[PDB]
């Protein structure tokens, strides 16, 4: 061990190997020594005990900042010789050599071979290498321009994206070759003591807390022999179980910490200080002394329950011993990053020869995105694709199946997170609807099953044949030009055309055609879009909580503030110009608008109890839409910055068309301003060109801007204005004919920040309906939907909000109120009622969705409220709602969530790598490891209904079970800064079976999971050679 030479100087020889320590540190008993690299001569580093960290620097009991190398509390640290700043993630020179200090705590962990700042990277043989000042290849572990790196010793190739062991330390090098220290390895005990700790055998009965035959950090085991009472070696009985981490450790960091943890909990008495620089022999020896105290205490306690608590459970509000270790906690999982959109990011499943039950031949994303949250479903898998059809069929026949109630079935779907599931499942979904409802035959069939997706033109399987509507760019455009406070709005010229990354959806300026635009829906808000983050902000502000987890009382208080703010003229959290934006949505041509519940009602009340301040204006616009809105469209922005939008009325596509007798009392004009300080000169005129069908005609207001808000009129009893002989209405800063609120001027109030007026022609009959019926004309162009008058005649209603409170009675339940109010929706002209997703919430609080239980986060996707209600009602309440809506002549939309499942309690082991939403591998210290995942479960109703309809579907619609070639649009981003562009890709979906049900999920049917925080080394292996422990 420690020897003196003939000169009296001390030298050190490794206890296990005999090798002399030169140019390295060693901890002996309680002292830490350095041994010179030349002669191997000892040098005491005096322990620094008393003092503190501050500013980072370290001071002594004398309030003095320390400098250079220091031995602080069993760690060696370095502090700049001048500034005294602590080094972390870098090298310092000592004894004319280089040592690396890890980035966490700044502990000295290793020697580095050289420091290079005067070389050049080069490529040779498609590798990167580095050539030093003398043009020589650099080898080994080095720093280059201040970055730890490693080059293969034989070739000089820079290692990238791998873990590497160098001199018994393990490091990770990223995608750019930049390195970080992970842990220090155990050198190795060989002794007779340890050979009695070896496992009795490798059978499953000798181990517990195992998963799929793998060992975990929590595993207890039966050894060959037990040192009873700390004195007598005996044979183990089947009832002798001891923890594996009392006799074995994955790395030196854990073994050192374990010994220290046992010192602090009074199971090991020594003045010896244990560090990363302690000799392995001594560490091993000390662990054996701990066994002694443990066995002695087991005998005393007649049991092992104290040991369980000591090692594996929290203590004095501290994490357990296990959860204090890097490889067994989230720190070794490297959460976060720009692509980690929710839940700290993802783990992508792979294959391993030892995990045959979780391996997969699929797991291709088949779309732009892959991961989002919770357990991501592998919708490329044929068996999954079949189970997607089964679930889809269940929802489209939900009343039939659950109660033999044929008028209680969903008619249409929303594909949630469409870009996050494989295109084959999306195309197959569309063939199902083709086969069941013949939507491709004619617009009559298509418009009875209006479906939509959560995406724009990027949903290429949805645009290629317009099987469903995509979202227009209205939301975004309006967010630039109208939603903002005074001074922060852009000009309204961006509202003239609806454009998605440079591609045109429709142009409002001079729209006189049909079947040209991409079938789309326009919105401003949705349960998620433009709401949850602004409500989140007000909760956080009013209380303190984070926007995805908080109490119902905190929620309440946040909403109190949210609505006081929504009702004010000046708005910190809320959108400006909401009525105006709706005005545009409800009058624009070539769109199906979708109204948002939360723009008409307030979540500080039960469902539909508390009207919003916008209620009356949005009613008046819906009402006018049905009565008046048809024909072509013009739009322009005048030199005062006012947007002028006109619809001509049925049968008139342009300002010059004379129309028909229907045209006279149809059409309307909209005038919008986003500037509340607008004032016109006395001589200025604002003109709306109503068209040749509307010469010399009396008009009346639907909306007028007042000082305090908006006046709304749902009959011809309203202020009036006349067109001239050309069909032009003319406004100015004066009242028309002595009528208040007919002037144009900027106003700032709770409902408008700028200006809004809507005018319609006088003299419409009480029953006037401007809408156009779909024809049974056969389509020939291969498109399902077509953007024309008939499709524009539709109107969608998104019938929920995330932040509705829980119902306190049956009559307060959402679905009960909906049913009771069915006629109201029809009166407003709603043709499609988009219901919330009706699946029972997992209730796990791991995301916003499972905290307010909106129905997006669920375990059992067939459970739509049986026995006990969801947030919205029971299964009986849901049937009653679907029936009421149908009887009030509306379709009802099922929100189809194929992307993920939550809270699967059953455990499995699968290979995992860190990954972002794109399905891209992240380059992290975690690397690729076997991982214990929460991947098995589902629930009663899945067990009951999954796979049950497949044989019947196969008999009835064989084509869906076959493979099939298909086309779709692919959105290409150009790196050169210009706009994205679309190319025609081809797909070939696989055939799929009808005879394998997914009664419960498991990992072989999943792409991955959100990070769980178990750590890179929770599944136990030998880190010297990388082999997993696996039982028989
Ligand atoms: O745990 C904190 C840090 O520990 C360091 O030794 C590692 O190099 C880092 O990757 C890690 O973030
Ligand atoms: O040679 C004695 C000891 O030297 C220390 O510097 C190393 O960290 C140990 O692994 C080794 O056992
Ligand atoms: O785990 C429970 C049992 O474990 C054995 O190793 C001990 O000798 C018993 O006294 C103890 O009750
Ligand atoms: O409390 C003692 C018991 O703890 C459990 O958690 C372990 O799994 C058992 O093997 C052990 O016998
Ligand atoms: O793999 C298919 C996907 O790849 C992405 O690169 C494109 O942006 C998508 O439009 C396409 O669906
Ligand atoms: O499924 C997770 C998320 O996906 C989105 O597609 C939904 O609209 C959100 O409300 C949801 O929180
Ligand atoms: O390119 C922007 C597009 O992105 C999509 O995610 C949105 O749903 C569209 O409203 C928008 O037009
Ligand atoms: O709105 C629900 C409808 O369901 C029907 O079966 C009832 O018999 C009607 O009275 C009712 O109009
Ligand atoms: O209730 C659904 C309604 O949707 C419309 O778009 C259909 O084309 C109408 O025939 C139907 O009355
Ligand atoms: O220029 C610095 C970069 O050059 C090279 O591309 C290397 O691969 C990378 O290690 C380095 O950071
Ligand atoms: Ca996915």
């Amino acid at each position: 061990g420690l020897r003196q030479d003939s000169n009296g100087k001390l030298r050190y020889f490794d206890l296990t190997t005999g090798i002399q320590a030169k140019g390295q540190f060693v901890t002996i008993g309680q002292e830490t020594y350095y041994f010179s690299k030349d002669h191997g001569d000892a040098q005491l580093l005096p322990m620094v005990t008393e003092g503190h960290y501050g500013t980072w620097v370290y001071r002594d009991q004398n309030n003095t900042i320390l400098k250079g190398l220091q031995n602080i509390n069993g760690t060696l640290q370095f502090f700049d010789p001048y500034t005294g700043e602590q080094l972390k993630g870098g090298v310092a020179k000592y004894d004319d050599k280089l040592f690396y200090f890890e980035s966490g705590k700044g502990n000295l962990v290793s020697t580095v071979a050289g420091d290079y700042q005067d070389g050049h990277y080069i490529s040779q043989d498609g590798q990167t290498r580095y050539a030093d000042k003398q043009n020589q290849l650099v080898k080994g572990l080095v720093t280059v321009n201040g970055a730890l790196q490693y080059f293969d010793n034989a070739t000089g190739n820079q290692i990238k994206n791998q873990q590497v062991i160098v001199d018994g330390k393990t490091y990770y090098f990223d995608d750019k070759g930049n390195g970080e220290y992970l842990f220090t390895n155990t050198l190795d005990s060989t002794n007779a003591f340890s050979t009695k700790n070896v496992a009795f055998n490798h059978d499953s009965s000798s181990f517990d807390h195992t998963v799929d035959g793998f060992l975990t950090a929590d595993t207890w085991y039966r050894p060959k022999s037990i040192l009873a009472n700390g004195t007598t070696w005996r044979d183990s009985t089947d009832k002798d179980m001891r923890p594996l981490i009392t006799v074995w450790w994955p790395n030196k960091n854990v073994q050192v910490n374990y010994l220290n943890f046992m010192k602090a909990n009074g199971l090991l008495t020594t003045a010896a200080q244990y560090t990363l620089h302690s000799d392995q022999y001594d560490l091993n020896q000390a662990a054996q002394d701990v066994q002694v105290a443990i066995e002695r205490r087991i005998a005393s306690e007649h049991g092992t329950d104290w040991l369980q608590k000591l090692l594996f459970e929290s203590q004095n509000n501290n994490p357990s011993f296990v959860k204090q270790q890097f490889i067994w906690n989230k720190d070794s999982e490297y959460h976060g990053g720009g692509d980690a959109w929710f839940q700290g990011g993802y783990l992508k499943y792979g294959n391993n020869p030892l995990t045959p039950t979780t391996n997969s031949d699929y797991r291709q994303p088949g779309n732009a995105f892959d991961f989002l949250l919770a357990n991501d479903v592998d919708n490329s898998n044929p068996v999954v694709q079949a189970e997607n059809l089964n679930w889809l069929h269940y929802l489209m026949n939900f009343g039939t199946i659950t109660a033999g109630q044929d008028d209680a079935n969903f008619d249409s779907i929303r594909i949630d997170a469409v870009d996050f599931i494989h295109n084959d499942t999306i195309q197959r979904t569309y063939d199902y609807l083709r086969d069941a409802y013949q939507v491709q035959q004619s617009e009559a069939k298509a418009n009875q099953h209006i479906s939509l997706v959560e995406a724009g033109l990027d949903a290429g399987t949805s645009t290629i044949h317009n099987d469903a509507l995509i979202e227009s760019n209205l939301r975004e455009a309006a967010t630039l030009s109208l939603t903002n406070e005074p001074g922060k709005n852009k000009p309204l010229t961006n509202m003239l055309q609806d454009v998605d990354g440079g591609t045109l959806i429709t142009d409002h300026t001079q729209n006189s055609t049909e079947n040209q635009a991409t079938p789309n829906y326009s919105i401003i808000h949705a349960h998620d879009k433009g709401v949850q983050e602004k409500v989140g902000a007000a909760i956080t502000d009013a209380t303190g909580a984070d926007w995805t987890n908080f109490t119902d009382e905190q929620l309440k208080a946040g909403l109190e503030l949210f609505y006081k703010d929504q009702r004010a003229t000046n708005k910190k959290y809320n959108s400006y110009n909401i009525p105006s934006i709706y005005a545009l949505m409800l009058t624009n041509k070539d769109t199906v608008p979708r109204m948002y519940y939360g723009d008409m009602y307030q979540d500080d009340g039960q469902y539909m109890a508390n009207k919003s301040i916008y209620y009356d204006a949005l009613v008046s616009l819906m009402t006018a839409r049905k009565s008046y809105v048809s024909g072509g469209q013009t739009m322009s922005v005048d030199n005062h910055g006012l947007l002028k939008s006109v619809r001509f009325g049925k049968d008139a596509m342009t300002a010059n068309d004379l129309g028909t007798s229907a045209t006279r009392t149809e059409g309307l004009g909209v005038i919008i301003g986003n500037d509340p300080k607008l004032q016109l000169n006395d001589s200025d005129k604002v003109t709306l060109d109503m068209g040749a069908a509307h010469k010399n005609q009396k008009y009346r207001a639907v909306i007028l801007t007042t000082r305090d808000g908006l006046a709304t009129f749902n009959s011809d009893q309203a202020p009036t204005a006349w067109t001239n002989d050309q069909g032009t209405l003319t406004f100015s800063n004066q009242e028309i004919n002595g009528q208040d609120n007919t002037q144009i001027r900027g106003v700032a109030n709770p409902q408008v920040s700028g200006y809004l007026a809507v005018w319609v022609p006088v003299g419409a009959s009480d029953n006037q309906d401007a809408r156009t019926a779909a024809t049974t004309t056969e389509n020939h162009d291969g498109k399902v939907l077509h953007s024309n008058a008939a499709l524009d005649s539709n109107l969608i209603y998104e019938g929920f909000s995330n932040f509705q409170p829980k119902a306190t009675t049956h009559d307060e339940l959402t679905n009960v109120v909906i049913a009771k109010n069915a006629d109201v929706f029809n009166n407003w002209g709603i043709t499609s009622f988009e219901m919330a997703p009706q699946y029972r919430s997992s209730g796990d609080h791991t995301f916003l969705d499972s905290t307010i239980d909106n129905g997006y986060a669920f375990t059992d996707r067939y459970d739509l409220g049986f026995n006990t209600p969801t947030k919205y009602g029971t299964d009986g309440d849901l049937r009653a709602t679907i029936q009421a809506l149908h009887h009030a002549n509306m379709q009802v939309m099922a929100d189809v969530v194929d992307n993920q499942v939550y809270n699967l309690p059953g455990k499995e082991v699968v290979s995992a790598t860190r990954a972002g939403v794109y399905g891209n591998d992240d380059a992290t210290g975690f690397g690729t490891q076997l991982y214990v995942t929460n991947s098995v479960g589902g629930g009663q109703y899945q067990e009951k209904y999954a796979g049950q309809y497949l044989e019947a579907l196969k008999a009835k619609y064989p084509d869906l079970f076959e493979g099939k070639a298909y086309d779709y649009w692919y959105k290409n981003y150009a790196n050169d800064g210009s706009n994205p562009y679309y190319t025609l890709s081809h797909g070939d979906r696989e055939s799929i079976p009808a005879d394998v049900a997914i009664k419960q999920w498991s990992a072989k049917y999943m792409n991955g999971t959100n990070v769980l925080g178990n750590g890179m080394g929770y599944v136990l292996k030998d880190w010297h050679n990388g082999q997993y422990f696996k039982l028989d």
